[PDB]
């Protein structure tokens, strides 16, 4: 059959495919005082996309359409457009417009503008609330923030750049974002559907594995870890490949090729999610040119040996 | 022989700018002898070779790391650039500059984010770069910034510069800038730009090159928005990795519609990394949006292609 594979890049070349930054360590802990079930980089071994999973390492938290201002406030409604700027469907079986935030917090970036008929142009600091009841993007609609309260012309192509996130110093640090809680995507007391599998451990002794970015803060004490199941790079890949799982999980090992001796082993499932054999919390501590292995393809129980 | 050569089975709208980081939008193709084609991003031999200031992230192009200083009685800061990982930039390099440094002369204007490590305290301000001004010298390992506040940013403390879109005077002629073809003086004025990807041309009759092209954002005023890579961020990628070996100067390419099964048009991708097509004049190319690039043979610098249309 044709052979599967992972990406030969280090933690450090590849993306976070939740946020578009860079990732920067791997981090295992346990995932049951809370719901793993992020939406954004989902992908299956063998290339299928799943939840609102897309390609662009880029066109992850952004957002494209034309806005309208809100009376005597410095908020604009932005109604969605596809990536390509086609018309958003909101039939589509799909529990938001692909790239969508998948976690509750205020994502700051700049509404960017356009002016069609002269090629004017303007640009301002602008806020979307995830948890906000505005927030409402699987009908196609969306509510930002503003600078002004006149700039933005009506009729006209409107961009979203997410820069980072952001907290209220003045309450309980690290409250927000928070990372493992789906927003409304359809507004409040309205159901998310289509989502991704919601994800954990099922063996003894072992955790997820993460991987981990830690977001820009604009301001406050936001908690600004970020961690996604796939490097955006390995959702890229399993989609090009398209490569057949053979069998339950598939295992990696992590090369050293400084002394080109094996640091840890994994389990990728085949549903597109990471486990190691490691019990409680721990930050990988790996050689910065170390890289990921596929090995064979092995069932439910093969035993990982510990991770240290 | 060998690992057999092949480009992504994306589109063009699934691809992504290697210049900036934008996705791609539209194929376009016109004649490159009244300016001169040599940017340093987005540069790549089929063989898998990074050139010019060309990495591999599709995010971290024209973006900063480093610490910063201000500059007094300015709302100017000075950022002291610090390589990707955050490790110490050594401009003893063989490189035109860090890898991901802006190729074009023009205003940048993102958004400096920085975060206190001591308490967790972060703070964000609009910033813009302006990639012709004297001060801009990433290859000496300082570039500077001109923003919102005076007193914001703390000394000693990890900074980062996102980039958004691009900036022009509205009282200036219009579409005068950025200027996408101009390379901007790396090492600062009275100092050669060094260690550059190659400049590049068609190479035969009737050819121009086939220009992968976004539309950046503008901040304000009226700027010039074209930004048009040699090759798509994602093909960087995949040529690196897969590291096929070229058997032939050039690979002739197929632009297929998957529906109808039918052929497009074909283009040549040459070793070096660039793209060429059989056709005279500017012309924004119509497709099929599901359509996408196939290869075919290894061929010659003499395979006569077909003309585009």
């Amino acid at each position: 059959t044709k052979p599967f594979t992972v990406p030969i890049l280090t933690v450090e070349e590849m993306t976070n495919s939740r946020f578009p930054i860079p990732l920067e360590k791997l981090f295992t802990g346990p995932s049951s005082a809370f719901v793993v079930q992020p939406q954004n980089g989902r992908c299956t071994t063998d290339g299928a996309l799943l939840g609102t999973t897309q390609l662009s390492p880029v066109d992850i938290c952004t957002f494209r359409g034309d806005v309208t201002h809100i009376a005597g406030t410095q908020n604009y409604t932005m109604n969605l457009a596809s990536q390509n700027w086609n018309n958003y469907d909101p039939t589509e079986e799909i529990p938001a417009p692909l790239g969508t935030p998948d976690f509750v917090g205020k994502i700051q970036g700049v509404l960017t503008q356009t002016t069609r008929r002269d090629g004017s142009t303007r640009g301002h600091k602008a806020t979307v609330s995830t948890g906000s009841v505005h927030f409402t993007p699987k009908l196609g609609s969306v509510q930002f923030s503003t600078d002004t309260s006149n700039d933005f012309e009506t009729g006209q192509n409107t961009r979203f750049t997410p820069v980072g996130v952001v907290q209220d110093g003045s309450t309980t640090h690290q409250n927000e974002p928070q990372q493992w809680v789906l927003p409304d995507y359809s507004g409040r007391d309205s159901h998310n559907v289509h989502l991704a599998p919601a994800v954990a451990p099922t063996f003894p002794g072992e955790q997820l594995l993460f991987f981990r970015s830690t977001m820009p803060g604009c301001s406050g004490y936001p908690n600004m870890n970020l961690d996604c199941l796939l490097p955006q790079e390995w959702v890229q890949h399993f989609y090009q490949e398209s490569a057949p799982a053979q069998s339950d999980v598939a295992l990696l090992r992590f090369v050293n090729p400084d002394t080109g001796r094996v640091l840890f082993e994994c389990k990728l499932h085949k549903s597109g999610y990471v486990t190691v054999a490691h019990t409680g919390q721990h930050d990988l501590v790996i050689p910065p040119n170390g890289y990921f292995r596929f090995d064979s393809w092995v069932n439910q129980f093969y035993t990982l040996a510990p991770m240290g």
